[PDB]
């Protein structure tokens, strides 16, 4: 509490203390609540017109029109401390998914000059603007470096200052620049050298792409058992507990000199004790505290989200296998019995899942894990849309079971190889390319987003004829050399200038471990498409009018945006496909 806090409570009380009020119609109940100052500011999404005047049958689909246009009381939520039992079940469990992770890993510092070139080529760090404009100036600026180091030894003698959050189903938690370089250079391992790579966790799928999910799902189906289940839980970061916390501090214990003392310091006093500045519209900032749910980086957050759900996983996979009776209390016999099971089968139980952060798919032995529900629930993991004491439905089928917001096809080309591809609601996908985050854009960086836009769904979607077209006809309408951009860039493989035709034989053919034979594809028509009735029930406008007119008049909407862009160097895509070959 406020000894650990205090500090920085007491720094932004004296920097606004012309403003400083303890307000009394204040709404937290959950959230500790320490003051008020005056303030007055706000993000809205924009249309990509590149992408709009391209997609012109969607312009009439409420899905896609919808999608652009623009809980809070369930951040003030409190999840109780578990049993006993299921907190002892927690600790045996995270610390033999450390040791396992950290088998053939080297906890290591992470240093300025990563964190430079990452700022440098726009990753979301989610850091604020304030002394410097962007994060690009600070990080060249020798002053930043000794602020960070102020704060870095004020962190070795104990401390906190300058480490607040700032609060914006999703709320975005940005720290300042040199709070993220310490959380980088504390914890920034864990994702810089791929802990949960699905070769190092078994169950993870860090840095796989889309490209392999399908695969990797079918792998999973391979396995002798039960159903398929993927349960997703109500408001994960809200739910993470304190014991949560403490057990994925447990890390630490793998680390040495001042860099144990660091990754410590941040556990300690950015994650389980948070100052965090949110604004109130009755525009005031209320200091607000409180020591659990889930606060860190976007890419911290990620790692420990896949570390704590796959360890409630197995947690639930032992429930079901009947490796303990009660979560009240756990015996010295069925202490050592879990034990055993982790030593035994564990490294097996893990290569049963496919796990992404807050997102599972689980494979168990049999459907008893159907309705094992009691440490999932006493952990505070309760699942979403479900009575809590009702038993999971299972898939029966792995290329209907949902995963990072995609369903997978199994695929057949003309030559017999297997290809399994990424799939989702083609509304879902067109409403999405037709957004753009930010303002100040010109026509040429508007232009280039939908390049990247068009060039990852004919890596990724090329089996869903209204994306191959619309791909095509983007492709045309944006100059042949200027290079797609994204301002937050998974492996992103389309985010290339490179021949559309030459990544697709890299990425499905020649890197492709699920496929034997290694001979190119040398056109587009040797590449297939979903079923049509599939690519309908998938989404597709093909069999409308209004797609039938927008496919044989493609050219002219091609010219449209080639003439409002102007006179630049244009290639013409749309005879790689078979209609448009004359
Ligand atoms: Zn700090
Ligand atoms: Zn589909």
């Amino acid at each position: 509490n406020l000894d650990i806090i205090g500090k920085r409570i007491e720094k932004i009380k004296q920097e606004h203390e012309t403003s400083w009020h303890y307000d009394q119609d204040h709404p937290y109940k959950t959230w500790a609540y320490h003051g008020s100052y005056e303030t007055k500011q706000t993000a809205s999404s924009m249309v990509n017109g590149v992408v709009r005047l391209l997609t012109k049958p969607w312009d009439i689909i409420p899905m896609v029109t919808q999608m652009a246009m623009t809980f809070k009381e369930k951040v003030d939520t409190r999840t109780q401390e578990p049993k006993e039992g299921t907190k002892k079940l927690m600790k045996i469990t995270a610390e033999w998914l450390w040791k396992e992770l950290g088998k053939k890993k080297t906890p290591r510092m992470c240093t300025r000059e990563e964190f430079t070139r990452k700022v440098r080529s726009n990753a979301a760090l989610g850091a604020i603007f304030n002394k410097w404009k962007s994060a690009r100036e600070a990080v060249e600026d020798s002053g930043f470096w000794e602020l960070v180091d102020k704060e870095r030894n004020l962190h070795l003698e104990g401390k906190c200052e300058t480490c607040v959050y700032n609060m914006m189903s999703r709320a975005i938690w940005y720290m300042w620049l040199g709070a993220r370089f310490l959380e980088f250079e504390a914890l920034g391992f864990l994702n810089e050298d791929h802990w949960f790579s699905r070769e190092n966790s078994l169950s993870g799928v860090e840095g796989e792409g889309l490209h392999k999910l399908g695969y990797i799902l079918r792998d999973v189906s391979k396995k002798e058992g039960g159903a398929m289940y993927a349960d997703d839980t109500a408001g994960w970061d809200t739910r993470i507990t304190l014991e949560d916390l403490k057990n994925e501090e447990m890390v630490t214990n793998h680390m040495e000199g001042e860099h144990k003392k660091l990754a410590e310091a941040i556990f300690k006093l950015t994650y389980q004790n948070k100052v965090v500045r949110v604004q109130r519209p009755t525009t005031v900032m209320d200091i607000i505290s409180r020591r659990d749910q889930r606060g860190s980086g976007q890419v911290v957050t990620y790692g420990l989200n896949t570390f704590t759900n796959m360890e409630a996983q197995l947690i639930r996979q032992m429930e079901g296998e009947g490796v303990f009776k009660s979560i009240q209390h756990l015996t010295v016999t069925e202490e050592i019995a879990v034990k055993n099971w982790l030593v035994r089968v564990g490294r097996e139980r893990l290569s049963r899942m496919a796990i992404s952060g807050d997102d599972c798919v689980v494979k168990p032995l049999d459907d008893r894990f159907a309705s094992a529900l009691t440490a999932l629930n006493d952990m505070g993991k309760v699942r979403k849309d479900i009575q809590q004491w009702e038993p999971s439905r299972g898939w029966n089928d792995w290329t209907q079971v949902p995963f990072c917001s995609h369903h997978f096809h199994e695929l057949i080309m003309k030559d017999g190889r297997v290809l399994v591809v990424p799939c989702r609601n083609q509304d879902e996908l067109i409403g999405r390319a037709r957004i753009s985050q930010g303002a100040g854009w010109s026509l040429r960086e508007t232009a280039c987003l939908g390049k990247s836009y068009a060039q990852m769904w004919s890596l990724m979607y090329f089996h869903r004829r209204d994306l191959r077209l619309a791909a095509n006809a983007i492709c045309s309408a944006v100059p042949s050399h200027w290079v797609p951009t994204s301002r937050t860039t998974a492996t992103h493989e389309w985010m290339t200038t490179e021949d559309m035709l030459t990544v697709w034989n890299r990425v499905w053919i020649q890197e492709n471990p699920w496929m034997e034979d290694k001979t190119p594809v040398e056109s587009w028509e040797e590449i297939p498409y979903l079923g049509k009735r599939e690519d309908q029930w998938c989404g597709s406008l093909i069999g409308l009018t209004s797609r039938a007119t927008w496919a044989k008049n493609i050219q002219t909407a091609i010219n449209q945006v080639r003439s409002l862009i102007g006179n630049e160097e244009y290639t013409d895509y749309m005879p790689s496909m078979k209609r448009f070959r004359r």
